[PDB]
Order: C-alpha cells, then sequence, then structure tokens
C-alpha cells in the first residue's frame, strides 16, 4: 500500500504538502478475459504497473507522479456486447469522462498527464488532439502499457493478443489470488472470411461471437508469475524515464 | 472474502458464466477528499461493500444472485471542492452517458433489474432515470444512497456529520481500518452561509468547499470506532437485501 | 397586474431605469392535474406565488425581484407522456434551457437568481452544479414552492401528491375561474408491489399508468379558496424574505 | 375563456373524451419591443390569433385544434442579449425543445402539428426537416402569423420590422391593456456601412445595438385597434382554411 | 486555374505571403439532379461562382479572396434520402462543420466569412447567430447565389425550382463536359394536397417520393450555356461587391 | 472521366438502374503540405487510387463500387491550425458526419463501407465500433491509402512522413498539373526534448509550429512521377481484391 503515489488508497492528509509533478491515468475496460481472469484485468494491470513505475521516479530522480483511480470504461467490439457485465463505451463517453477529468486537474495546477491504457480497443489519439486546442499548456501523452517492451523472449504463445499468456502472467504475478490457470480455455480464435482483412489491408474490428469460444484470444497455458515479473520490469523502467522525462523537460526546448 | 459469485471487481466468465442473476447493483461513488484521514474512494469503498455484503444475505437466505458491479467513481461536485487536488467534478452530462452505455449493455445482455447504491450525496439519479424509463421501458432502474437506507440518528454521537464525520469514518474502520488512522483526523468545523433562509432550507444552494471547510470533512469524526460502524451497517444490510428480494420476485406493479 | 416584477406584463420602458437584486424563474411543467385542475398549474401557482413575494420584498424592504416567464418543460414519469398534451422533457434540454436563461441574465449584469419550481418531477441540483463552474459569480438557489412550508396540518387529505387538496385549494384562491372543484375525481393511488420501495428504501417512479385513475394522486374534495390563501400567506412571507437576504448579504460572510 | 382549443386555460375532463385533429403550437421569444410593448409580444400575438383561427375552424367546420401554450424561448440578435430580460435562445435547445414536443404528441397518437411563430428570429425547417426523417408519420408544417398575409396597404409606416405599426396595431386590439403607445419611441434604425448587405445580396444579422436606440424597427405611431383588427381578420380566415384542409387532406393525394 | 484564390487547387507556397481579406465557404449537398445534372451541382456552381467572383474583386479592387473547398454535406426532404447516394445531412451536423471552420479560420487571424450556397435546403441563420455571440469579432454572412439575382427574365421555364433551367444552363456555361442536356427528363412536379401550403399559408418541406418522377423540380430542356453565361455575369459581378465592401467596411461605420 | 464508379463526376441517370455492391468513402484533410503540394492532397490522392481499383474491380470481376466524394475534415495537430487555411476537425465533428453518411447509405440499401483515408491523424476504430451496434448489419472497415503498401525500395528518403517523396511522387503522377516540384523546401523537422517520446513509450501530437519549418515532414526532392505510378499500382491491386472480397464473401463464412 503507498498513499504517496496510489490514490486508490490514499488520503487528503498524506498529499496536500507534497509536490506532484505528473499524473497518470490508468485506463482499462469491464470485459471478460477467457474463463480465468478477472473482468477488471484491463484496469488493475495498468494500475499496479504504473505505481511501480511512479515508486521508481520517486526513488530513482525524486519525481512525485500521482496514479488515479483506473477508468473502467472500454471501447468494445462486436460479440462482446453479449457476454454477461462487459460494458461497452461510447467513444463520446469517453471523451465526456476524460475532458471531466483533465478540466479539474487543470483547476488543480496540473499540467502533465500520462493515460496508461490496459485495453487495446481505447483509442485517445482523437481526444488528446481536440484537448490539445482546449488545454494549450496541458500535456497529455498516451500509452499501452503492453506495448511498452516487445514480447518476444518474454513469452512462448505466438498468438496473444487477449487473456492470453502475457496478461495471465503479469496477473498471476500482481495477483495470483485472483487468477486460477488451470480454469483457463485455450482461447482458440477464428480469421475472417475476407482475407485481405486478415492480410490488414484495412482494418473491421473482430466479432467475439464468430471468432472465440471462451472470449480468450491466445492460449494462456504456459503463463507464470515468474514470466510475469520479468516482463513487467523493463515496461516499469521504461515508464519511469518517461514520467522523469515529463517533469525534467519542456516538449520541446 | 473474496466472492467471485456476487462481486464483479474479483470475478471472471468462468464463475458468472452458468449462473442465473436477478438484480444488478451498481456502486456510484465519487473522486473526493473526505477530511484528512479518510480514503478519496471512500464513496465507491463503502457501497460496494455494503452491497456485497447485502448480496450474499440475500443469496443464502432467498436464492436470489445479485451481482456487484464496479463503483462508479466519478462523482458530482461543489465549488471549491474541484480546486483541492485530485478531486474530480463530473458534469451530469457525463454521469447520464456512463448510465446509458452501462443500462444499453446490460440490456443487450437480458437484464432487467439495476439499483444504483451511491455513496455519494451529490450523485442525483432521478432525471436519468426518468429519460431511461422511456428509452428502455422493460428496464427497472431503482436508486438509493446507502446512508439513508437507516437513519445515522441514534448510532452516533456527532450532531454535525455530513461529509467525512463520524459515521462514514466509523463504517471505514469497520470494513477497512488499514485505511483509516484517525489520529490524521481534522474537527470537520464548518461554517454556514451568511443567508439565512438558506440556512433554514427554504431554498437549496451548494455549500462552498473553500468557505464552509478548513480541512475539507464536514462533521467531527473523532468518536468514531468500528463497532459503531459494525453496528449501523448490519440493518442497511438487511434492508437492501429485502429490496434485493423483492425486486428479484416481484415485477413494480401486479 | 404588476410591470415592475412581472414580466409577463411588463415592457421595456417600465424596467429600463429600475435596479433589479433577484430575478425568480418560474418553472413548470405541461400536464394532466386530476379532471378539474388547469394543464399550466405548475406554471401558474409558483408565478402567482413568487409575484406575491416581489410584491413584499420591495414594499417592505425596497429589494426588487423580477418574475420571469415560467417554464413549461417539466420531466415526467412513465405513463403520463401518453395522456393528452403531456409533454415530458429531457433533463439536457431543460439543462439546455437554464443554460441560455443564465447566459443572457450573466451579459445583463445579473448575478442572483432563484429558480421556484411547481413541479416535483423537476431537479435542478444537477445544473446548479454545472453552472457554478460556468459562472462563479452567479448565484443561483432553487426551490419547490410547496415544500417552502409543509402542508401538514393545512389540509386535511392524507395523501396528497399531484393537484391534491393542497394544490387545488391554492388555485381555488388564486384563480377561482380556472378551477370547478365538483369536476375533480378522487385521485385514488395504487402503491408498488414492491414492498422496500412503498417503504422508500430505494426510489423508482411512480408509473401513472398503473398507479392513477383520473391522473390525480390524492382526494381535492376538501380543498377551498380559503385554505389556500391561509397556506400561501407564510410561503410568501418566507420567500419575500429569502429574497431580501439574497439581495442584501453575501452567500458567506 | 375557451378550455376546448386553449391548453393554457384547459383541463383534461374537458379534453379527454374530444378527438383533435391539428396541434396548434405558438412559438415566440422574451425580447424588449420598443419602449411600449409586451416583453412576451411574440407569444401572446400567434397564441391569440390562432385560439380565434381554432374557434373558427370548429364553429364552421368541426375541425377540432388544440392550441398548446406559447414556447417563450427565441433566437436573437448581437445586441439583444444585452437588453435586460432578452433571452437567447440556441439552435439547438430550440430543436431538443420540439423533439420533445414532438415525442410527447406522437405517443399520444397525433400527427399534425403547426408551428405558428411570432418571432422572424425563429428558424425551423432545418428542425422539421431533421423531424421528417425521425417521425415520418407525423407532419409538421411552419408559418410566421404576420406573413400569412402580407402587411402593405394595412397599415402607413413604410419600415415596419419589430414592434412597429403592424405588431403594436393587433397588440391594441387584442390586449388594449397591455400596451400604452404613448410611451412608444420612434423606433429609429440605422442601416448596415456594407451596402451589398442592405442591398441583401447576402444576410447578416442585424446588430440592435449599432442599428436601434429604443429596441424598435420601425415607427409604430399611427398603430390603432381598429387597424390591428381589420388585418387579422383575413389571417385568422387563411389559418382556419389551413386548419380544416390539413385535418381532411392527406399530404399528397 | 487560379492557385492565389482557389483553395481546391493552391499550396501553402502561393498562399503564404499574401494577405486575405474575405473568406468564401461554397457549401453545397450530395444529390440527384434529374437524370443529366452532377450529384455535387450544388458544390460547383457556387465554387465556380465565387472563384469569379473573387478574381474580379482582385482584378479590379485589389481585394484578395479566399474560396475554400466546398462542403458536400446539404440537409434535404422526405424522399430524398432514399435515392441512391444522396446524403442527409443533420443540422447539428453542420453547425459542427461550421464551428470547425470557423474556430480555425479565427485562430489564423480571419475575422470576414462568406457562406456561399448552391442548396436552398440549406439554411444557416441560426448558425450565424449562435456563433456572433461565441465569436463577436468574426462577421459571417451567408447567400445562395441563385438568390444574388432573380432567375426570373433570364430562363423560360415556369417552374425551376431544383435542376431546372438555370442550373442546368450554367453548368453547360462553367462545366458542359459534366452535362448531357440530352438525358434530362421534364421534371413534372405535383403539389400537396392541401391548398393553403401550395398557396404558402404554411410551410411544408416537399416530399421527392410523392412529388418528382426524375427527381428535378423543373423543365430543364431549354437550357443553354449562353442563357447560364448571361446569368451568372451579374451576379459574379454583385458578388464580387459586395467581397470588396465587406474587404473595406466595418458592419456599422 | 468515369461516371459508373466516381460520384464527384456522376448523375442520376448513370447510376439509377446499376445495382452497387461496395461503397468506398474517401477521407482526407483540408491542410498545408510543404511549400509544393496541394491543400486538398489526402482528398485527391484516396479518391484517384479508389477510382482505379473500383475500376479494376469492375473490369476483372465485374463487382460495382461507387466512390463517394472525398471528405475534406481531417484531425489536425497543434501548430497546424495557426496555419492559413487548415481546418481541424473535432472527432465528434467527424464523427457525426459518418452518423449522416452511414444512416443514408443504409436507408438506401447498402451494407458495405471502406472509408479510405488519405490523413494518418484520422482514426476511425471508435467510431467504425460505435456504429456496429447501431447498424450490426452494416460492415465498415478503414484503410490508410499509404500503409497498404510499403515505400521500401519504391523511395529514397528515409523520413517521409508529410508532403514526403512518396505523397510528392504520387500526386506527380496523378496530377502533375497541381504540383510543382520545383517550389518544395526541404521538409527538415525536429523532434521532442522527451526522450521517451521520440523512442515512442508513450504517444502525443508533433507540435507542428516547433517541429517543421515549411510544415512538410521529409525531404521530397527525389520525387518523380515514375515513382508515383510504379507505387501505386500494387495499392491499387491490392484494394482491388479487398473490394472484390467485400462484394462476394459475408464477414465470416
Ligand atoms: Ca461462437
Ligand atoms: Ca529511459
Ligand atoms: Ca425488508
Ligand atoms: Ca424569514
Ligand atoms: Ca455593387
Ligand atoms: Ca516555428
Ligand atoms: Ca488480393
Ligand atoms: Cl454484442
Ligand atoms: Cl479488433
Ligand atoms: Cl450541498
Ligand atoms: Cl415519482
Ligand atoms: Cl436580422
Ligand atoms: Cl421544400
Ligand atoms: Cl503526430
Ligand atoms: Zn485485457
Ligand atoms: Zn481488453
Ligand atoms: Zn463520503
Ligand atoms: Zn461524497
Ligand atoms: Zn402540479
Ligand atoms: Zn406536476
Ligand atoms: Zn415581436
Ligand atoms: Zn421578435
Ligand atoms: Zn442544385
Ligand atoms: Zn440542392
Ligand atoms: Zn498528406
Ligand atoms: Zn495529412
Amino acid at each position: 500500500m503507498n498513499k504517496e503515489v496510489d490514490l486508490s488508497v490514499s488520503c487528503l492528509g498524506k498529499v496536500k504538502e507534497l509536490k506532484y509533478d505528473v499524473i497518470i491515468l490508468p485506463w482499462g475496460a469491464t470485459e471478460p478475459h477467457n474463463l480465468h481472469l478477472p473482468y477488471l484485468t484491463d484496469c488493475i494491470l495498468p494500475h499496479d504497473i504504473a505505481v511501480e513505475a511512479a515508486e521508481l521516479a520517486l526513488s530513482r530522480s525524486g519525481v512525485r507522479c500521482m496514479v488515479m483511480p483506473p477508468v473502467p470504461f472500454g471501447a468494445h467490439n462486436p460479440g462482446q456486447r453479449e457476454l454477461p457485465f462487459c460494458i461497452h463505451t461510447r467513444y463520446a463517453t469517453q471523451q465526456a469522462i476524460l475532458e471531466d477529468i483533465v478540466s479539474s486537474l487543470h483547476v488543480q495546477g496540473f499540467r502533465k498527464l500520462l493515460i496508461l491504457s490496459g485495453h487495446g480497443g481505447n483509442n485517445f489519439k482523437g481526444m488528446i488532439r481536440d484537448l490539445a486546442f482546449e488545454y494549450p499548456d496541458f500535456l497529455i501523452a498516451a500509452a499501452n502499457w503492453f506495448e511498452v517492451v516487445s514480447p518476444k523472449g518474454y513469452f512462448e504463445a505466438e498468438i496473444d493478443d487477449h487473456a492470453g499468456e502475457s496478461e495471465t502472467s503479469v496477473m498471476m504475478h500482481y495477483h495470483p489470488e485472483l487468477v486460477n490457470l488451470a480454469e483457463a480455455g485455450d482461447g482458440e480464435s477464428k480469421p475472417f472470411a475476407i482475407a485481405s482483412l486478415n492480410e490488414k489491408v484495412a482494418w473491421v474490428p473482430r466479432h467475439w461471437d464468430k471468432a472465440t469460444v471462451d472470449s480468450g484470444v491466445g492460449n494462456p497455458k504456459k503463463a507464470t508469475a515468474e514470466k510475469g515479473e520479468r516482463y513487467v520490469k523493463p515496461i516499469v523502467e521504461k515508464l519511469a524515464g518517461l514520467f522523469e522525462e515529463m517533469a525534467q523537460h519542456d516538449l520541446y526546448e
């Protein structure tokens, strides 16, 4: 438990006299993840990663970041909304939320935000361009935690898009109590009938009811806690460096 | 302890996919300073914990199975609160968009009954519910503040107890003692309006936190105890369990 | 007829050289009231109450208030929209209206507004919160006219929620020509089949099509003009006092 | 007082057993009208015309029309918003209002609506077009009451755009108690400095602050009740004829 | 080809060192025009007229105007949206477009815009009113090109509302290669069955599915390039004159 | 000029009796492109490529596609909005436009759409997600034309992000009349001061006012028409294939 950098457990007494340089907003989804992983995986993983990166930036450079509570409202695909307790969030709803967050942070004096997404269906570039014009003095960056470091050499499964080896391993590391690997299905996935879409000539969202069986995309069976521990270490290190640099530099000098 | 059957925050598809759910409970909170000593997420944490307890009671007692959704941390706040660090004011339209998206999804999934259990008195859902009643005429949405299910009067000593006070502190001490250090609390001294009729409640204006409060609390929380909190939530939990069961077993009118 | 404090009958020549301290916005509904009361009851009653309070405030303290034209756009319940000429107004529509009113009044130099509602279906706290941030120097209060003084002990009917003894008495007092009590039905109402909702553990809107027969909720038969006269006197006095204090004090001092 | 065709005075008891063929929606503004005319002129005038026309159609044809309460929310020009108690309504606010009105009337089974406007600043064609796709079985027509019959030859003043001889004469006829013509300014107006805008090659809204003194456009001096009575007789007959034809014919046959 | 005044062919190099006085936005529609005219007629015609007008203003007075690319998003009528490739634009969508265009132009330092519409179903008065409050130092004017000079006098056909003799003649002048007059139908149109709507007591949009056979409204078959040339000459001169006056005068002086 | 597959030149008479299988929506931007390339480069290029692919699909397989007029409304970066005649479009405005296009196309019976973007600032995945739930029977795919084929071996310049060698070459091929290579600047660009943003640990938009001098990103000076001609051949062939597969297969089979 870290009240200095994790708002989810913090209180005003602990934060009111401290200077904060960068705000971190974990952004996930309420989404089924194969049969074995939590509905809130895309919130929990970026939150725990962000807190660790915040701890490193503080101990390493004295840069203090606050990790906000994660946003559980993700954008989903055809076939997912019909699965129980999967919440599809319209883009405009997500934008309204980010607007309200940035408005408040701005009033509070903050000027640097990183959105750390745990859901690949979330896209923030358009929202960020629009807010760049409303709040010209407020820097907003965006990343998916799972794109900071390539999974090559860290995991065996070749297909690993959702609730696969990487997500399961990272969950096993941070919260082994939240996942029983023995409960996982194989995460078999089916391609489109339009070859050009499989060749990525153009993009169409995967339909979950046609493309998946257990809601996972990728076999998680070789996942371990140790694999998760090893993978997140360079992720945390690179994110901490970004927080430090966002704190220490203007965007252009 | 961890309950994947009724607490979506810890649950997974494997546990939920072969079970029948009757009622959905949406805890709706705020990200909001609570004096110096309570968590920023107090208004999310408390209704989540109450609702899970009531879900567990309804299940063991009647076989009525409810799902408690993840708490919504987007509250509507007052003047002077937005400037406090990490407090997030949410516009009513933003909240309505959220509830629209939740209801749309739950409706596609086959669900037809939802209770919004609020932890924050600044949240108001009657307009959203009226508007959604016309869009989804087969979908029942109720709303309650957890702290209005049973009056705190009798259960606590402090007479002023509106925000981060004795009652909220006690219930946090009960459910999450590790999250609250009572020794860190301020007195929660509050200042009334200079317009008497507003103090008398002839009309309503929002309290300005910057003018009205010193430590962001409204009410002295210092006689708070875990046991006071435990005793107060017992009847709240039992009444909510009863509402869950009757929502599951009856239509609104018969 | 009072052109000084009632915009419904006023003109620019009467008002242009006067100072106004508080603006009053009566907000009602276009809504069936049992068989006997006007569709515009919820506009008419706060308008007349407001004008009398404004007159009292001026005579007694020299505080001059303008009563704006009533908003006939109320928020209604399931079953009411199907009744002829009942106009359900969405919350967003209502918010748009109040934004336009506040924006104009602000440009005109006004900084003090009371919304005096005649329809309990209307809720303004959310709107007021959001406008507080948009216009921080603009004070907006809201009240239902019928909550200023409790009707318990002014009226005999136990149930009296809509077009019952209280509303009818007050209409009989202000506009006896618009109400014929002989035409009223009993206003019988049915409760919910979910006991916890009648006990008010939680809130669900009453469904008019299941809960009412004639659109009324409460028996109006014991209504008299004299009861209405007696009931509005302290409401008007209390509101006049509010206006005076709003004109004469800052929100905090 | 006519509870049959005027909702502003009507009740559910008088309306509930009767068939209504056309709904008429008076749509005005809250707007200063020189020094002499009511703020609510643009609501009062279409309301009274429409009621008289509805009474004519009913007595001569048995076609029954309901005249809804006037919408006091108009679209205004630069300079008007700063005049006390003028309320500028955004187009989107107006459209939200009509959508709510039409959605309610539609559920009630009504299929034919006339928006009878009293304010030239109001434009409903875009709203009507959009609602024709949402409710293809719902006929919406719009008219300005003051364009049903040209004022040429009914009034003396050449410039007569706002709070001028025609509107004043029509108010003198319907509500002589609400207007004292001796209080009027000359309603002097200044043109643009861009000649082609005065020639109407292109449209720009008139700025009230630059172009008017007393808020009127056109001298009302020669207004009389006689002139008002004479002008409205053919307007009322034309509108009664339209109500009858909307009632008895499909748009196309 | 004119890179000085036509953005559709221009590049930053050509424009970056020149002073621009007025911005011209052609606004059209994607709409069937009888059998023979282009879908983009309403974009092409005002574009070509604006460019010629800008060229005349430049040569004659040294006033330099930029003609923006045409907006192909018009507001359409019942029965048109079912015709292949006709795109109906909601009023709110058009307003969002104009807001974005104005916000960008304002930031660039421009303060004068003319919207030149090619489609009668487009209405900008409301948008202009709302924007005058948001951008008080930004003059926006609007005109339909075909209303700058009345076509009566210049053309034979009695009816000429859409894709008729005037539009066909003007297209044959500017782009003879895009129109084969031999393919045109007669553009026969049916009136309403409600007499008063044909007489224009009130407005209802024409229903294209009931009212037209070939999608045209007006017989175009006497159209000629010479007639089109003749008609655009005085339109081009009047518009050039408006651009020069807009550039050289404040709205009021 | 091909009226069969290019709506910008087509007319109802040519299309009304033909079966169309897939709709192609070119989506561009109004944006400075170094000194030498047109402001409409991002509209013109995907338009011309789409028309060629539509011709190939028809000649080769009998699959008939309509290329809609290009949408000139792009999402832009800080620094771009201040450049003359650059029009930044908010995400919500873009989505309102796509909502309108799809609504119309759906009414007309079409069930398949490819958005072919010319501007990398445009992002359609969110809009497409939200529309999949609104119109579950309507397939929407998105592609950037410049991502269909890698530039490796086709062009020399290493940096080529905007108005560089590839775009300049492709414009020289399709419209040599619209580009003078001799006018081009070097398209020099500058990185961020935040090293982790240059390493792509997270995303922030480039600020044009700090990162470019001439508005281009990439040296265009080795561009040729023959390089453009060679490059678009496989782009056209792959897109033709996608159009055919879209016409002939369900998304999943
Ligand atoms: Ca399946
Ligand atoms: Ca680093
Ligand atoms: Ca009970
Ligand atoms: Ca008092
Ligand atoms: Ca001239
Ligand atoms: Ca620079
Ligand atoms: Ca292929
Ligand atoms: Cl689904
Ligand atoms: Cl996908
Ligand atoms: Cl409050
Ligand atoms: Cl209720
Ligand atoms: Cl005007
Ligand atoms: Cl029309
Ligand atoms: Cl970028
Ligand atoms: Zn995930
Ligand atoms: Zn995910
Ligand atoms: Zn609280
Ligand atoms: Zn709270
Ligand atoms: Zn009432
Ligand atoms: Zn009411
Ligand atoms: Zn008027
Ligand atoms: Zn007016
Ligand atoms: Zn046309
Ligand atoms: Zn047109
Ligand atoms: Zn480009
Ligand atoms: Zn581009």
